[PDB]
């Protein structure tokens, strides 16, 4: 509607420009595959690319509300109306991340609670059978599809909300999670927490050997230290995963804010 048309172009151009920067960033990374910073730059670009496409696909809904709000002018005021009239985008981007981190945190806490009773299960003798029972139970619980396991889509209330495969795969790639996290359900797909560390744990407990009468298992210090270390390392992986999702969320907040600045500056210039 008049000045909105300009804003629509800005998204198109932005989407085009980003599509190119995602490629440029992927190349730079290819040349130095193990660089932490190059990987994040590439991924930020992808996240940003997905964000503009998101906005692009919500053009109709968003422009409608913004136009209304407009039909009633400070730059700060423009920025504010844009800020409260783009939930279509906000809820499907930041809302998702908010949910990803909330769910992964609860998942990690559930694990922490299990660690709490390790001493109670301890050459050395470890209550192998009972520790593995809690781990295996944790796995089966978080290996289901419900509001305690799903990262994307956000599960709003009672029932199970799914997405198309491409949508879920896009979030799978943005969160950089393994394929084991992608699950089918009903008409679509969902992204759930990574259980690989837990499964590796119970798996390694099995490698300690069959227990005895106590159903427990005693082992010399060498064998125990190596087990305790491999175990702690798996816990660290889950901790690392939680932290990377948190950092991606924080990065997303900044990309979202920048998009709002662009959107606002355009609308402003268009009204002049």
């Amino acid at each position: 509607s008049g000045y909105l048309d300009d804003v629509s172009a800005k998204f198109d151009t932005g989407v085009d420009n980003l599509q190119t920067q995602v490629t440029e960033a992927l190349d730079k990374l290819a040349a130095k595959p193990s660089d932490p910073a190059l990987l994040a730059a590439y991924q930020s670009k992808l996240s940003e690319y997905n964000l503009y496409r998101n906005a692009q696909s919500n053009t109709v809904k968003v422009f409608k509300d913004i136009d209304a709000a407009i039909i009633q002018i400070s730059d700060a005021e423009i920025w504010d109306m844009v800020s409260q009239n783009i939930s279509a985008i906000g809820d499907s981007y930041l809302g998702v991340y908010e949910n990803v981190v909330a769910v992964y945190t609860d998942f990690y806490q559930a694990f922490s609670d299990i660690l709490s009773k390790m001493g109670g299960w301890l050459t050395v003798k470890l209550d192998v059978t009972s520790l593995k029972n809690d781990l295996n139970s944790l796995v089966n619980k978080y290996n289901q599809i419900n509001s305690n396991t799903v990262l994307f889509p956000a599960q709003s209330g009672s029932g199970v909300k799914v997405a198309t495969e491409a949508e879920a795969r896009q979030w799978l790639s943005e969160l950089n999670l393994p394929n084991s996290c992608l699950k089918s359900y009903g008409s679509g797909y969902v992204v759930t927490v990574d259980l690989t560390p837990l499964q590796k744990m119970v798996q390694d407990i099995d490698g300690l050997g069959a227990p005895g009468k106590d159903s427990k298992l005693e082992m010399d210090n060498a064998k125990y230290q190596a087990w305790q270390s491999g175990f702690k390392a798996q816990e660290e992986n889950m901790k690392t995963t939680l932290q990377t999702l948190t950092q991606k969320y924080s990065n997303a907040n900044s990309l979202y804010d920048n998009l709002v600045k662009v959107l606002s500056s355009t609308i402003s210039s268009s009204l002049e």
